[PDB]
């Protein structure tokens, strides 16, 4: 039993709800809240620049600090940082970006970072301003991970879309 709520259940281990990441993240404190990140680690806008932005640029500061230790995550890969005020951990995974024309066959590389996490909150990876369909992410999705995995979908517009297609 986990503090999760609202979220309706499409299949064993994945679930969805129409929620504000920042807003779920801040209430339910979870171990893991997943990041939508670029490479760089800068979490300008979308889903990183509203987490960052919730932590008053903490996330951001750390974040500068690992990539001067450590250079760019792969597309495709992740880090685990800190989850400062939002959660235990970040999990900080950099799906594809169509606006920069990367391979859509990254994202389920991207989606198995998932895996080594037993249940996490996240978005889904490549949406949003990184130009998937994200109808080809929840797929991604439910076909990937395999640890439980709690979706927030910002619009409601969307997240019905999702649902009703959802095979
Ligand atoms: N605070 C947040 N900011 C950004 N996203 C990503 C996102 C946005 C969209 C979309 C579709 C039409 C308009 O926006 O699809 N995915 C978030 N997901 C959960 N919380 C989020």
């Amino acid at each position: 039993v986990n503090s999760f709520s609202g979220y309706l259940k499409l299949t064993d281990n994945v679930y969805i709800k129409n929620a504000d990441i920042v807003e779920e993240a801040k209430k339910v404190k979870p171990t893991v809240v997943v990041n939508a990140a670029n490479v760089y680690l800068k979490h300008g806008g979308g889903v990183a620049g509203a987490l960052n932005k919730a932590t008053n640029n903490a996330m951001q500061v750390e974040s500068d600090d690992y990539i001067a230790t450590n250079g760019p995550l792969k597309v495709g890969g992740s880090c685990v940082l800190s989850g400062h005020n939002l959660a235990k951990h970040c999990l900080h995974v950099v799906g594809p970006n169509v606006n920069k024309g990367e391979d859509i066959q990254l994202l389920k590389s991207a989606y198995e970072n998932f895996n080594q996490h037993e249940v996490l909150l996240a978005p889904l990876l490549s949406a949003g301003i990184f130009g998937a369909d994200p109808i080809h992410s929840l797929r991604v999705c439910v076909d990937t991970v395999r640890t439980n995995v709690y979706l927030a979908v910002f619009d409601k517009n969307l997240y019905d879309k999702l649902v009703s297609s959802f095979l």
